[PDB]
């Protein structure tokens, strides 16, 4: 077969992480399958359908993909799961989604950078709330020696004193 | 975070990629988590512990990595599922434990080689077999127009009578 320097992906797979990406719930729910559901962007970074409806904010994607086996624990080349992908850009509701279906929150990336360092660097308060209700690490050093503490816009009293 | 041109494994997980690789069970079951049993390696071809366990041939490694959440859909860079190392090595006992824990026998990799088509080729009788009765498709065509019973060994009459 394929064994070798070959890569890519088939047209299907490629076609469910595009919908994904759009919100195209239809194209979604035609196509994904226990086989498909955690499907890789070979081409890209390897995302998986999870990675593209949590940092497109699709919600009600991330919803369907969740109910029918989206692994919330798939990690990109990077090493950055979905939660990832939500804290950085912002989306509560996906980031709470993923969250309440067993993400780990002190998960790290390939630099050590967990969602909370990406919540707090984002600035976004009502992420970093939830992350740290559940069980998130405020003292947790990436490769530079940053806490998510140390990441947080200068001077912002309100989100270092939920860290704190 | 790492988002960007970056990329890499952490070292737990080129550990529990080697461990299943060797057949260590001992350190299989210390570094086998829900964030780790399906990890990729990157520096690889993005084969995950289950593809090097079926390929090596470590069948009690195949079986506790599927009693712990081991994804017998997941593909590698180039489209081969565990299933797909199973057949190509030979290894009955590993076919048979994929396609108990809902391994899909008619899988296509990136050149639309199947299981049944590797098997074939291979000239594992009993793996044939087992694919057949499991729904394997004798009339599947790869990318070059040939089916499993195209690629049979010249004139090998019982595997061919068996694929028909």
């Amino acid at each position: 077969g394929a064994m070798g320097i070959s890569l890519g992906n088939s047209e299907a797979d490629r076609q469910l992480l595009e919908a994904a990406k759009a919100g195209d719930v239809e194209t979604v729910k035609k196509l994904c399958t226990v086989q498909s559901v955690n499907c890789r962007d070979i081409e890209g970074r390897q995302s998986t359908p999870l990675h593209f409806a949590a940092g497109y904010n699709r919600v009600s994607v991330v919803e369907y993909l969740l109910q029918h086996g989206a692994d919330v624990h798939a990690k990109d080349k990077g090493g950055l799961v979905p939660l990832h992908n939500a804290c950085s850009y912002g989306h509560y509701e996906v980031a709470e989604l993923l969250v309440k279906h067993g993400a780990v929150v002190n998960v790290a990336d390939l630099w050590k950078f967990t969602p909370l360092h990406e919540a707090a660097a984002k600035g976004k308060y009502e992420i970093c709330k939830l992350l740290l209700q559940h069980g998130a690490d405020p003292t947790k050093k990436n490769r530079d020696g940053n806490t998510p503490l140390d990441l947080v816009k200068d001077g912002d009293t309100d989100i270092q004193d939920l860290l704190r």
